[PDB]
DNA sequence: GACCGGAAGGAAGTG
DNA sequence: CACTTCCTTCCGGTC
């Protein structure tokens, strides 16, 4: 698996709710527990040595590669970008 | 701290410092709890700068690092006491010997 | 001004 | 490459 897919995969499970959620309707999501999620991006990826600090650094390589964007000024909230997302898929 | 790399991270560096009383003037232990105090934060910061060849380094910045260690359970703030922090060896353990 | 933790991104390391 | 690692840098907020 690769990170952008993993997150979608989790979002899909919107029986989760508490730990992650769609904000807007144009690809906008917000971990309402970036800890809970950072664990899961490790449990699955094989790394309990993994945290929000490392998690978000990779979503920043997702900026240059146009795979994802940051929602300017709402906390833990990010924008999915279909442009680069498909170009990988 | 010798175990650290016999066979460079700030927390190793702090241990490196805290292992030699000659450094007492800028940092020292407070108990056998793992608590330590920066007697001279600026002089510590300076020395972390010198090491990473980053000459603009300071306590503002260094302490942001230390703050990221809270999440990795590699240390904690001594609440109230100034420039005072506490190693926790449980997090160092998971760093040297990841046990899933 | 200490202490906090978001948010950015360099830069060498990993599989 | 696809992050991972560990910061360094800047920051507004709260005490």
């Amino acid at each position: 698996i690769q990170l952008w897919q993993f997150l979608l995969e989790l979002l899909s499970d919107s029986a989760n709710a508490s730990c992650i959620t769609w904000e807007g309707t144009n690809g906008e999501f917000k971990m309402t527990d970036p800890d809970e999620v950072a664990r899961r991006w490790g449990e699955r990826k094989s790394k309990p040595n993994m945290n929000y600090d490392k998690l978000s650094r990779a979503l920043r390589y997702y900026y240059d590669k146009n795979i994802m964007t940051k929602v300017h000024g709402k906390r833990y909230a990010y924008k999915f970008d279909f442009h680069g997302i498909a170009q990988a898929l």
